[PDB]
């Protein structure tokens, strides 16, 4: 399958191609244009020149029709996702489900006007006057999207833009660009004025910088690696920046739990470490288990890990597909091996095959090992034994460069509140994985996980607008 | 008067001095340290290491006590402002009033918790769970303040930081640094833990960059010139930035107005162009008068301009003091002269003396002349005659690089709403000067006027925090 760029509804092709490979067998499944700065430049010019005038009703219609099209075409879309990313169909179908929610909730948010009113006779020198508040769209939005959610991460950037009468230009990663192109087609079909969306593709070295630098761009919204995020922050000079970078999120198991609770916690740990092949910013990447319950906890985790079916992503009975590519998979295995040399205990490792990593279980992981100190973006299930002391646990949890989300399992309210207050993260989930949220709750991290702005449909809609005030004599 | 820096309550001196001059007679009235990078660096380390734990009540107390001290010491504080800036006592006393409002309103905002609650059982794959929202302070805030409001612009940055349990380091301009030092003293006396505030001084070339670049700084808040703002945007890499730059704000006079209304509009025009010696980001800098009413409007403006008393800033009967320095005053006069060569009509110009510029009235100003195309930060009253056509007037109004505030005088609702929707600015005031606002309404511009974030006490408090969410089984 060869797919051209979508520039404001026009199919735009290029001589050189970028090959898209299925990580399961490293075969080419598609091709997209090796687009250049000029292509992004054109897309941005079209975006800047066009002023969306959709009514709130029209926007809701487009967004809800898009959701309906996602539901109707889910098997087809999830096929595209799996073929370029290598996650299981189970995982890619789930992703279509998320994108369906995003477009639905964005559509429903169209009916909301968060305008405020201020009375002005408030101080000795007030006036008989009212100030009113209103939102207007930007000139152009630049959206740069990651490989791990080839559909949903585009949705999270594009739906709020549409809902808010913005024009957006999307550049997906060269590893998984086809899903974005398909979504564009679906949007055009759902009635979106074509000028409001372009999807361009190419090598980072050709077209990447134009996405950061184009003079029409008022806001850059990016999800991806810390390095690339810091690079954007350094070059997107006088522009608003919404940067979501990695996480290194803990699932913390406290020593008040019964054996039944440990089993429930083990269920969360395995699912959390392993969904989407562990490729989530908010994946469980560190299981911090307090020492006194670790001996009962670890076997429960091992047992659940062994139940997971890993293999052919297109097989509907597969739980766990591949990671993004063999190089990533080999790197993750390497960190496991090194952790083991540093004192860790590999409990389950049926062996790696290419980009296919099994849900490896490792106990007694040293917290300073690369495996858990760096972000490891794969289905590793690593247990770090931590002291039966909350202060020390919290300190250890806070000791990485990251601060995105977290999960804490405990039934003791006092301890719950202590962790909620004490963890240095954007989100603390009690009795859920760090990845748990709804599409419209505020989402975003601190430290190296993000520059401190919130995402999610509602906050993104705010980010994508300028507030204008006006006052009238009253 | 020689004043040391205030570094976390400590008086810190330096051998080399920065001389502070009174623009009225160019005499030295004070001296402050020529601080270096190392001084800012120390201030930031102290800020980073300290974690404010004030209760909301305690913060309210400090903030309200500060307001009380501003009121009690207004004559003394306005003296300091006038002596370093050269604005009239009438303007500097007014400034103390604004700062009094800022601290008061910040104090009252302490009782507000804007936390939200989300129910999670919203989609097919919702959970019986609630998400809650909460705010936490940053590590350190860097505040860089302009010469035009030596007190109030420090207040707008510091009060919200206090209200929000943040530590802030302030570097005022070397032109007007003494007011900031005095405010710091007042704050310490009012009970502020000294670690929460430093005021450092020095030449831009010595200590300026450390304010942008220090690794502990989570957020830089700046008000000042477009060039300096763009410089900060270029160097404050992975940091939140709140940048408020200049305005070039219009007061627009529509042709539906009666002669009585023209008189009221003239009052606004003269006050707006002239308050604080015209040295406001939201000063009236362009009076756009529709042609058919210009012949009746202009004489009304002239008459009011001639009533202004300009001269010795310390004389209580002075309306209009000097501008910041003689170089600035000479530049502004030059632009008036050039505008006149290009077809403008100087109607009132009793002559410049040093930094003292009279409220010069100029009619038929070409909209492309430097006088009104550039930001002219002085008490010039420039009337640009515009077509009796709203579309053309709006286009002309939007034709500069700026977009901050605006005022429109008209009684026709349809036209009102057209301008409110059509002006590309952060604020549209109907029948008030562009400068009109309350201290807690959202304030900020677009285009070259600002990077798109809102200021004002309420929005600043939000900017100065990170939102943390947490979820509980429900």
């Amino acid at each position: 399958r060869h797919e051209p760029m979508r520039i404001a509804g026009r199919l735009v092709d290029t001589d050189d191609r970028v090959e898209v490979r299925y990580p399961w067998n490293d075969t080419v499944v598609g091709t997209v244009p090796a687009g250049r700065a000029e292509h992004a430049r054109e897309a941005f010019a079209i975006a800047a020149a066009y002023q969306p005038k959709l009514t709130r009703y029209e926007r809701q219609k487009i967004l809800l029709a898009t959701a309906e099209a996602l539901a109707a075409r889910k098997e087809e879309i999830s096929d595209v996702i799996t073929l370029e990313l290598g996650i299981s169909k189970a995982d890619s179908l789930y992703e279509v489900g998320r994108a369906f929610d995003v477009f639905t909730l964005a559509g429903q948010m169209c009916i909301r006007d968060d305008g405020e009113i201020f009375s002005c006779d408030l101080t000795p020198h007030g006036k008989a006057r009212k100030i009113f508040t209103m939102r207007e769209p930007l000139t152009a939005i630049s959206a740069i999207t990651p490989f791990n959610h080839p559909l949903n991460m585009v949705a999270h950037k594009v739906a709020p833009a549409i809902a808010t009468n913005n024009c957006v230009v999307v550049k997906p990663t060269e590893l998984t660009p086809m899903t974005a192109l398909l979504l564009a087609d679906i949007l055009y079909e759902a009635g979106l004025p074509p000028e409001m969306l372009s999807v361009v593709t190419g090598w980072p070295a050709d077209i990447g910088m134009e996405m950061i630098t184009n003079p029409h761009v008022d806001l850059v919204t990016f999800t991806g690696s810390v390095p690339v995020g810091k690079l954007i922050a350094a070059n997107a000079h006088y522009k608003r920046q919404v940067l979501e970078l990695g996480g290194n999120d803990p699932l913390i198991i406290l020593n008040d739990l019964s054996d039944d609770d440990l089993a429930r916690a083990a269920d969360l740990a395995v699912a959390g470490a392993t969904k989407n092949s562990g490729q989530r910013c908010t994946a469980v990447k560190r299981i911090l288990c307090q020492e006194s319950v670790a001996d009962r906890f670890v076997p429960l985790v091992l047992e659940r890990a062994k139940r997971l079916r890993f293999g052919d992503p297109m097989d509907r009975s597969t739980d766990l597909g591949t990671v993004i590519h063999e190089k990533a998979a080999a790197l993750f295995e390497e960190r496991v091996m090194r952790a083991a040399e540093e004192g860790a205990d590999i409990l389950y490792h049926p062996g790696r095959s290419g980009a296919l990593l099994p849900p490896i279980v490792v106990d007694r992981v040293p917290h300073q090992s690369d495996l858990v100190l760096e972000e490891t973006f794969g289905p590793i299930i690593p247990i770090v034994r931590v002291p039966d002391d909350d202060d020390a646990t919290i300190t250890l949890s806070n000791s990485t460069a990251f601060g995105l989300s977290s999960g804490v399992c405990t039934n003791d309210y006092r301890r719950m509140q202590k962790y909620i207050a004490g963890l240095k993260v954007g989100t603390v989930n009690i009795w859920e994985v760090p990845g748990y949220r709804i599409e419209m709750s505020p989402f975003g991290g601190i430290k190296d996980s993000g520059n401190g702005y919130k995402e999610g449909v509602i906050e993104a809609m705010k980010s994508f607008t300028n507030v204008k005030t006006f006052s009238l004599p009253w």
